[PDB]
């Protein structure tokens, strides 16, 4: 069991690509990422990378050995949740 | 944070001028800055790409983590605006 990870898979052999099962992918923009996804599947589907393009917040796209067919799935909080957020520079230059 | 503002994005590195949060943009002109920059877009659409050759002066293009959708804005006029310019050249001759 391995996680090859490509967010640019055209510089990559499409072989990793076709001898590998589940994937996870949300929101992604980029025509030119999608090349190897495009060649290395073989033929019957080729109409669902449309739909990659423009997932809203929270929505996600798995497909695998462990599903028997790619299903849309809109994903649920985890509680308790991740780090609150980054910092905030309001209070930095609240000194104005 | 970095603040490039290039002449010709199409003698730039797409992975070091994609790495921003938002952007401004007003005209730019060569097909290939134009290009380069569209293979540095990390957070965009190709649709809007193709209107910033011909932007009026005073006309720009936003998209962004602080915009829900990307616009097409006037901005407003300058108060008070640019007085940066060269000396009259017609007093050099008399």
């Amino acid at each position: 069991s391995l996680i090859v990870s490509t967010q640019r898979p055209s510089e990559l052999s499409p072989t990793v690509l076709a001898m590998c099962s589940n994937w996870f992918s949300l929101r992604l923009t980029n025509e030119r990422d999608l090349q190897a996804l495009r060649y290395a599947m073989e033929s019957g589907n080729e109409q669902i990378l449309k739909q990659i393009s423009g997932l809203p917040r929270g929505d996600a796209v798995a497909f695998g050995s462990a599903f028997n067919l790619p299903v849309r799935i809109s994903i649920n909080q985890a509680r308790p949740g991740p780090k609150s957020s980054d910092a905030v520079f309001s209070e930095e230059w609240a000194n104005c």
